[PDB]
DNA sequence: GCGATCACGT
DNA sequence: CGTACGTGATCGCA
């Protein structure tokens, strides 16, 4: 049983408690808090939010760093409280992060899923209480209050066994010194938001919409017909049935119309280049112009992403609603979208710092490949050096095409090395890609050794680890299905690289946050994009930041090779280039 | 409401 | 069939 409390009392403010600050809306920014549960040594309590969040003693308890709280997904609550002007401190255990570190592949997304990991089932899944999608709703107080108290009681019961397993995994410091401090930094980042120049976006959208009508009309005059270009159904019967274009690859139901295939088809018909142009314009228009404008808060012209900290299998963050980690930059037309991301105050600038080749530097260090480490010690262009070695030529003999292919091997080697994906990527045969690999491994024998040894260790231990002891279990490494096994071997090779890079930038974020506060700087972290950090700061702080941010990022860990950080600043995200 | 394509990023 | 890891939009079916 539990107390359905009318007012806050002192026994609810013990210095240790499991706390539930329930925000049911998926996007928690400026979202309602529907209820609160506290379990401590004195009892189990449900508090209505409009009561507890108005009680200065409860608010003081929330904000006291010496009163320790155990929670599930504290960042959700922390941010929902930030929007009410209330500080959340003292969160010493986050069950969501603890479950994520113990096994990311469980997809642990609620308290019930995490409790099942320890044979605790006295709590319902959120989706069983709230419903799914359309039918989603907050239930009556008795049903809500029992759910929140069952979640708090589970967190209370589950902290010792999770912490015990984290300790056995040598992951206790990972949780307490990396992921939980990082949760607080991400909350500040999401709450700060990023300013959007919405007239610029709107003006871009009208230009795209003009160029989309023109290209659309050209596609119809080239097909002799009107049809929905956005549908691979109709597009396939225009291209491969009406126009008789060669079918270079079939999908499951019909024909494939990837940009992979269409570029091969361009010699045969003028329609193909126009379809490709239509698709690129439509992507910007749909995902990045209209998509962004839909999530901008009209009162502040800011977007407030949500960083999913417990989702990827490698330890990367992900970014939702909006995804600020896939804003275009490769092609110039779409890169202009970054002009609409601006500082949130006058006379501030955007500052962006990015690791140079962090994955291949981590691999140099992890593999202790003499040739790879020396390449980075000499600060070589790694793709050109790899080409010199694979093709056995001097620097001046590296053609652009050789460097492009050596680059593809290098991006392949970070992924699962297997040829078919390189052969597909380089539009070559398996037979030829295989010999690319063989010549790479003759040049970097320590990488070869590391790739053999890590697959062997994944089979022996059942998991691979990153630099800071993140793990990923790989049960498919023993499968007798060749596809399933190969996927697990590729993950065994990639995950210590991709995941160690993720560890490093997360530690840098923590180190950067500490330094900016020590230095009393107004600069604020806004975004992380896997290997870059994006800040905004007063114009008067740029010179100091040029020295500070790269140093902190470069010194986050000490590897057998240097870490290298490039950085740029400008009046928009675009100009920070 | 829900897989399958497709395309955007690192 | 497979390059690694994500998110979002569109379509099409039931």
């Amino acid at each position: 049983a539990f107390t359905l409390a009318d007012r806050v009392t002192e026994e609810m403010l013990a210095d240790k408690a499991a706390l539930v600050v329930e925000v049911v809306e998926e996007n928690y920014h400026d979202a309602p808090i529907v209820g609160i549960a506290v379990v401590n040594e004195h009892g189990r309590f449900f508090l209505r939010p409009e009561t507890a969040l108005a009680d200065p003693q409860f608010v003081a308890w929330l904000g006291d760093e010496t009163k320790k709280k155990s929670m599930f997904d504290s960042k959700r609550a922390a941010v929902a409280l930030k929007w009410k002007g209330i500080e959340l401190c003292g969160v010493s255990f986050d069950l969501l992060l603890a479950a994520y570190l113990l096994d990311p592949a469980q997809g642990v997304d609620d308290v019930a899923a995490a409790a099942k990991m320890k044979q605790y089932e006295a709590v319902r899944p959120d989706e069983a209480v709230y419903g799914k999608g359309a039918k989603r709703a907050v239930p009556d107080e008795p049903v809500l209050a029992e759910h929140l108290v069952r979640k708090a009681a589970a967190i209370w019961a589950l902290e010792r066994p999770f912490l015990d397993e984290l300790r056995r995994n040598e992951q206790d410091r990972l949780l307490v010194e990396l992921e939980q401090p990082l949760s607080s930094i991400l909350a500040e980042m999401e709450f700060a938001g990023v300013k959007v120049d919405t007239k610029r976006l709107e003006q871009m959208g009208e230009e795209l919409a003009e160029q989309l009508r023109t290209v659309e009309q050209r596609i119809y005059e080239l097909a002799g017909q009107e049809f929905n270009i956005n549908s691979p159904k109709q597009l396939g019967v225009i291209l491969f049935e009406k126009l008789q274009l060669p079918v270079l690859k079939k999908t499951k139901t019909g024909y494939s119309t990837s940009a992979d295939v269409l570029e091969k088809l361009a010699p045969y018909h003028e329609i193909v280049e126009n379809i490709l142009h239509y698709r690129q314009l439509g992507k910007l228009q749909s995902t990045y112009i209209e998509g962004l404008l839909k999530v901008v808060r009209p009162d502040t012209k800011k977007v407030h992403t949500i960083f999913n900290q417990a989702l990827t299998q490698t330890g990367r963050l992900s970014s939702t609603e909006p995804n600020l980690q896939n804003i275009p930059i490769r092609l110039e037309e779409g890169r202009k979208i970054r002009q609409a991301f601006v500082p949130s105050e006058s006379d501030w600038l955007i500052f962006a710092a990015d690791y140079s080749q962090i994955e291949l530097r981590v691999l140099a260090h992890i593999a202790e490949d003499d040739n790879l480490m020396e390449a980075f010690r000499r600060d070589l262009d790694i793709h050109t050096k790899t080409a010199m070695d694979i093709f056995q030529v001097s620097e001046d003999e590296v053609t652009p095409n050789m460097r492009r292919q050596a680059k593809a091997v290098n991006f392949g080697i970070v992924y699962g090395i297997s040829d078919y994906g390189l052969a597909q990527n380089l539009n070559i045969s398996r037979k030829e890609a295989a010999e690319f690999i063989e010549r790479y491994f003759e040049s970097f024998p320590g990488v070869k050794r590391y790739m053999e040894n890590i697959v062997q260790e994944a089979k022996q231990k059942g998991y691979v680890t990153t630099l800071l002891h993140r793990r990923r279990y790989l049960p498919d490494i023993t499968s007798r299905n060749f596809n399933v096994r190969s996927f697990a071997e590729r993950m065994a090779m990639n995950t210590p690289i991709q995941g160690s890079a993720a560890d490093i930038i997360k530690k840098a974020m923590i180190d950067l946050n500490a330094r900016l506060k020590e230095e009393r700087l107004q600069a604020r972290l806004l975004l992380q994009v896997h290997d870059e950090l994006i800040l905004e700061a007063p114009k008067e702080e740029m010179e100091r930041l040029c020295r500070l941010v790269p140093e902190v990022m470069e010194q986050a860990v000490t590897l057998r090779v240097p870490l290298k950080v490039d950085y740029h600043y400008g009046s928009t995200w675009y100009d920070a280039k």
